[PDB]
């Protein structure tokens, strides 16, 4: 059956599968792994494991294998979900990646929105989220995307919900190696979560089925809006039908409340019609870095 890759192959009996982590289009499971670091063979670690759905066609198998091989080639970076190991021999196909304890960025932000709350303590009107951390989140997603771009990897669905947050609040770009079938997209279809993925698509991607890294930049611009709305849904109260014509008329989202003009400027820059007139991820990393270092250091 599948070829043995000793560099990545991990003994399946060293896995202890646990509770699911989400939906997927295979099954994702939180698992316990022993000896992932071969220097510490009896040391436990929490990982994420992707497997095949019950009654999976040969396509579902080919998709996961394809996704497995993409992650091998892209390599390691602190701001993406990294491949840890695989199980290809003598049993079902397992793909083992890093686990993000705090879930996706959208839920992270929404669950940490600021407080008519009865004031206790010295910091009652002080929410968990502060401006510099928000910028840091944006900066990390940018650096992560930059790495992917350098690996000639286009995400095609960059969004706050496709960014994962670790125990130490590190942003990791999720699901970057998926074959999402961009020729059969139901633009009207609303996900289980209530999301309309069409709201993250660049015009050249939506209208012309053209994806580039500049297409991801457009998406990143939408992600920027999500961050500083603390998990707000883009184009509020606009159904897909209206979004079509609005985008054709060149409509853009308004400046969100409590958002400095520097960042709304970057958003609008990412939403420039001409892809060449949008910033690169390298420029985004640099721009966001300047804002990050401009914080008051007491
Ligand atoms: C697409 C529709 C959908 O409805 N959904 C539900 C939400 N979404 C679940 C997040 C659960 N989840 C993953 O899918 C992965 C993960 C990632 Cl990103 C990979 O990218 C390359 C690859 C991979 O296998 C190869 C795994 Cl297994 C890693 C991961 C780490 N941590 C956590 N904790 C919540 N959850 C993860 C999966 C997509």
């Amino acid at each position: 059956d599948l070829p043995l890759d000793p560099l990545w192959e991990f003994p399946r009996d060293r896995l202890v599968l646990g509770k699911p982590l989400g939906e997927g289009c295979g099954q994702v499971v939180r698992a316990e792994a022993f000896g992932m670091d071969p220097a510490r063979p009896d040391q436990a670690s929490t990982v994420a494991v992707k497997m095949l759905k019950d009654n999976a066609s040969d396509k579902d198998l080919a998709d996961l294998v394809s996704e497995m091989e993409v992650m091998k080639l892209i390599g390691r970076h602190k701001n993406i979900i990294n491949l840890l190991g695989v199980c290809t021999q003598e049993g079902p196909l397992y793909v083992i990646v890093e686990c993000a304890a705090k879930g996706n960025l959208r839920e992270f932000l929404r669950a940490r929105r600021p407080p008519d709350l009865s004031p206790d303590g010295p910091r009652s009107s002080e929410g968990p989220l502060s401006f510099p951390v928000l910028v840091s989140c944006a900066y990390q997603v940018a650096r992560g995307m930059q790495y992917l771009e350098s690996r000639k990897c286009i995400h095609r669905d960059l969004a706050a919900r496709n960014v994962l947050v670790t125990e130490d609040n590190v942003m990791k770009i999720a699901d970057f190696g998926l074959a999402r079938g961009v020729h059969h997209i139901d633009y009207y279809k609303k996900t289980s979560n209530g999301r309309l993925p069409v709201k993250w698509m660049a015009p050249e991607a939506l209208f012309d089925e053209v994806y580039t890294h500049q297409s991801d930049v457009w998406s990143f611009g939408i992600l920027l809006w999500e961050i500083f709305t603390l998990g707000g849904s883009p184009y509020p109260g606009i159904p897909v039908e209206e979004l079509f014509s609005l985008l054709r008329e060149g409509h853009r989202m308004d400046r969100p409340p409590h958002c400095p003009p520097e960042l709304y400027g970057l958003m609008r820059e990412c939403w420039h019609a001409a892809p060449s007139q949008r910033p690169t991820f390298k420029q985004l990393v640099e721009a966001l870095d300047k804002v990050l270092l401009a914080v008051s250091e007491e």
